[PDB]
């Protein structure tokens, strides 16, 4: 019997898989795609052919439908081998096919979710503004006008879904939702900011001028798009939760790794008890944080509530991250401020998990709401 | 005029630092650090006005200025550029500091005064990957062996090198030697990637045959231990300095964010979460800089001081991370971004708790001294 509480085999199995993959497969080139601020296709390709890619969408549209605890530990995997590859396979899993799958019609799933599912077209989702982004009814499109700013994958992505007024009288009633592929005429690439780190994933602001969109392409009804860009804040903090847990390890691994190699040379790192009593204390942080992770996630699971938990989550995985990064850093001494250690690049990309996905007094506001 | 308040005089080279700081060097300060640029042309209008000459007296071409006005320029500095307030840290501190106390007349005049007007940057090399050895040939040391981790190692001009003259004396058998940087057999094997401070060249070296003058050796055969520990408490006075000036221009560079883009003009107490932050961060940038000024008054009388600039030092250092931090997540998502300069800041900023005595090489002072 399955033990309660206890991750199943198959998770393991999960787990396993996706470590295998960010070990071989994502981490030799973390470094390189860090200096040359270069988007992961060809490995994106590679995840999408196992599965990677459609963790969240289920098996009739080319997805691997992993249980929200498994995408999870997937994420870590993912994170502590590449965190810019782990943002980029979040926010498509969770925000870029969760919304078609749930508020598509038959026929719009037919024709973006299989191509999303096994990564051939990355995901993106374009909500957030300098909304006055605006969608005019035109016959048998929609003309939309407007910009939007910090989008991910909002230049490697293929597929965005865009989030437009449609009724400027009906407020927050008045806003929809549009999938926009990104080589859509009128669409355009404003800029690609430059970051402290995470250089590999795109961070766009997007301009659309008279951008034409087949009526068909319409995501929900009109005044649908304020459900459906709150669809998915559950999956998304979870997600963004799970990674900055899998940075942290990786920080706190090199940091284990080079007091073994170059501070005890070998003995036991007891033997230098201020060191092992800082990787105790950051081992038990990224501990405590993984289990409100997958707490989190299991309350999605099963489909209770859990937005209070998944902000939970992120908030305390976040914070988690920067200080024990910051830790793995003092342990390598001058070498921790040297881009030939990775520490200093983790610590880097890890920064901005407290800002994306809902900055932490976003989190604060809407925890403070449901106590 | 109340003792324990700054003087007139103190007040006025504050403002002049900060005057330059914020004029000459603030523009300039996120190319060179896109470009890794030192800052040669900062440094020769720093040293006409004075700032590289602020320990060495003024018949060297020096300041002279006491270690509070010193401790004070520095802040103002580093608030303009973290990385050149590192460069000026290192420069007089354990550049012209170990030749002014403890050179010949004729070494002082052949290297202090284009040091001190900032013509010759100073650096120390020390620290090893000692093995760095030099063998007495005629009229000259020969030197060979390597340093790691050098301040200017590339750009500088003038590098205090220091070498077992005897085996078999141990920490008895230092020398200390005035190298300049175009001696031949003196060779930059790497200059370092680093997380921030790119305007500061951190390099590795090698020695290879490197001949040097008899009268090039700073102080008696042995005396290079002395020497090496000479200037400590000033170093890292100078790094608290740099840490407090930094936190401040990114407390500064948050607060003018929260003005302009979340209260839109209206006073920061009408948004509680920033202003308590801010207020937070305020009060720690203050708190870190009276324990930075006293350790400057302490070594400024001349009493001892070892244990209150290493509080200084590390006090600093984590207070400055940890406002930085601060900073970036007041400007939200634009915090994550090169255009604001609270990330480069960040980057500049975490070293600080690492060179000139690591964090845990404070603790070991602070409590072997309790």
């Amino acid at each position: 019997h399955h033990h309660h509480m206890l991750l199943t085999d198959t998770q393991e199995q999960i787990r396993e898989a996706a470590r295998d993959f960010a070990q071989e497969r994502l981490a030799p080139g973390a470094a390189a795609r860090d200096r040359e601020h270069a988007f992961p296709r060809a490995e994106l390709t590679e995840m999408g052919a196992l599965g990677f890619l459609g963790m969240l969408a289920p098996e009739e549209w080319g997805g691997s439908d992993l249980d929200m605890v498994a995408y999870a530990l997937a994420l870590e995997e993912i994170a502590a081998g590449d965190g810019a590859c782990s943002t980029i396979v979040s926010v498509h899993s969770s925000v870029g096919c969760m919304p078609i799958l749930r508020f598509g019609t038959e026929d719009q799933k037919r024709r973006f979710l299989p191509k999303m599912a096994c990564g051939e077209w990355i995901g993106g989702f374009a909500l957030t503004e300098p909304l006055k982004t605006r969608a005019r009814l035109d016959g048998d499109h929609y003309v939309i006008d407007g910009s939007k700013q910090f989008i991910t994958s909002g230049k490697n992505g293929n597929v965005v879904i865009v989030f437009a007024v449609t009724d400027p009288a009906a407020g927050k009633k008045g806003i929809s939702a549009f999938i926009v592929p990104t080589d859509t005429p009128g669409y355009e690439v404003m800029s690609v900011e430059h970051k402290l780190g995470q250089h590999s994933s795109d961070t766009c602001a997007l301009g659309f001028t008279n951008m034409r969109v087949p009526v068909e392409n319409r995501l929900g009804a009109e005044g649908e798009g304020y459900k459906i860009a709150l669809a998915n804040l559950e999956g998304g903090r979870i997600g963004i939760a799970a990674q900055a847990v899998g940075m942290a390890r990786a920080a706190f691994e090199a940091a284990r790794d080079y007091a073994r190699e170059r501070i005890t040379f070998g003995k036991p790192i007891i033997e230098h008890q201020a060191v092992a009593f800082r990787l105790a204390d950051m081992a038990t942080r990224i501990e405590t944080a993984r289990q409100m992770v997958l707490h989190a996630a299991a309350l999605r699971e099963a489909g209770k509530p859990c937005l209070t938990e998944a902000s939970m989550a992120k908030l305390v995985a976040s914070e988690m991250a920067e200080q024990v990064c910051s830790a793995a850093i003092q342990i390598h001494g001058g070498y921790g401020y040297l881009a030939d250690y990775p520490v200093e690049r983790i610590y880097r990309d890890v920064r901005v998990c407290q800002i994306y996905e809902g900055t932490s007094d976003v989190q604060r506001l809407v925890i403070a709401r449901g106590l």
